[PDB]
């Protein structure tokens, strides 16, 4: 559940805050309406681990693995069950058009899989349009009935370090990891006028990457079913974002201002980017 | 209203947000649990203003004036008009047991003022619960009806700098002025366990002031029912808590984490403790 009510925390014994020392000196780690950018050092995992727990929190992880990209669900189920959100609830959602091509992952106790098919569209728009047209309408046939959370991510990746429940909150994004350290006339949004997902060059908070974003049920309910809109607009007006659904998220997250920002410690790319000093951890990964 | 389905914020023209560059160098701005601490320099008020004028916001602020504390309603009310959520919907609820004495103030448009007689207990116990017992009774009286958020504080104080729509959230403390910089043993938490209000001398985040808390309806009436009730187990108890309902106040936010909490710029003594650097803007401030 979310939001009600809650029984004390245990008595737990841990460092004290101190209010006079910056808990990063390198970075910024609160947007400027307030919404923590989740970096390592920021947060102490225990605490939030027990304020989840007691809520019985349930996480669900949606991933599309179309034509050969199912090649790729071993190693990302597989590092799940490793990184993410171990000790809470999680459904697994694999959308896919080969459901027999799904590896036979074993899972930790507290999870489980679904395997959804996708529909083998002719018209590359609707294909286009199809993880945000297919997340919102699984709102209403499972998603509000079976989880909490959502999480939305790309699959060909894998999880190399803790990936839990810091990052869960009604509405989140993610710093792509291109250009978390770019102006924003260099960030590649959709830049025509035509378009739904236009933003011009004197605005935007942050670069977000479609390869990682979420939050509460209704909020991904909400976001998804706007994209889709906004992409069916742009194509009857015969116009296809630069970037696609991704320029779609960072036109509604500029809108919508997220509750939670994630670093590129979660969405980033080794082999093109290497291991900077800034990132502390990387979490979830590109597979070269 | 709160989480209500939301329009699109405007267009805004502000500078981009730095995420290589902390927004504070000297100070922790963000809690172990991914609460903001909210001081100058980590918010843009502009983006935080749409977002809660475009919610319809209304803010409570309850305030008590017992015997010769009426003298300071004038200033205090005259000074929350300039510096207290204006643009925003405001109710001024004035607790007192002279209704005749409350000055009669001058109120900008959208701005609205209840007196409410208190009895006057003759048992100093019932005068100590007074506070948490009123506001917790209140909720339903009239503030699930009347108010979105509240902000319950002392009345011997005047406002010298804005206090606005950065501090709503569901559950806020304030750092209490003479304990911000301070070890959590130094703290004057209760320390006898028969009490219920009891924390160890390895535990506690912060010291919050009982004189500036808040938050939604839902929540401050969880927190006053809980603190009210505690104190009636101290006094069957025969036990009174060291500094009385900011005691109880102080283990209810150590066992229910707030969501936001406010740095000493909005509880301030100047007399006591002059203007240190740390400080950008004395807000809320003690009259000598």
């Amino acid at each position: 559940a979310i939001g009600e009510f809650m029984v004390s925390l245990p008595r737990m014994v841990y460092p004290q805050p101190k209010v006079l020392t910056p808990c990063r000196k390198d970075v910024l780690v609160v947007t400027p309406w307030l919404a923590p950018i989740v970096w390592e050092g920021t947060f102490n995992i225990d605490i939030l681990n027990e304020q989840f727990r007691l809520q019985n929190t349930t996480i669900g992880l949606t991933v599309f693995a179309i034509k050969k990209y199912v090649a790729f669900l071993k190693l990302f189920l597989e590092t799940a069950e490793k990184h993410f959100m171990v000790g809470h609830r999680v459904h697994y959602y694999v959308f896919t058009d080969q459901p027999a091509a799904v590896p036979r992952v074993t899972l930790g106790t507290g999870r489980q899989l679904s395997v959804l098919e996708v529909r083998a569209y002719k018209r590359w728009q609707d294909v286009s349009m199809r993880r945000m047209e297919m997340i919102s309408d699984f709102c209403e046939r499972r998603f509000l009935s079976e989880v909490d959370y959502l999480v939305c991510v790309d699959v060909d990746m894998e999880f190399r370090d803790h990936v839990g429940v810091e990052i869960l909150t009604p509405l989140f994004g993610t710093l792509h990891p291109g250009f978390y350290g770019s102006s924003r006339e260099a960030f590649t949004y959709e830049r025509r006028p035509q378009s739904q997902a236009y933003i011009p060059k004197d605005e935007g908070d942050f670069y977000y990457g479609g390869a990682f974003f979420g939050g509460s049920v209704q909020e991904v309910q909400r976001l998804t079913r706007a994209c889709h809109q906004a992409m069916m607009v742009d194509q009857a007006n015969g116009i296809e974002a630069v970037w696609h659904d991704e320029s779609h998220l960072n036109k509604y997250l500029l809108r919508h201002k997220p509750t939670k920002v994630l670093s590129p410690e979660y969405l980033w790319d080794q082999q093109l980017l290497g291991w900077p000093a800034v990132l502390r951890k990387l979490r979830f990964t590109a597979v070269p």
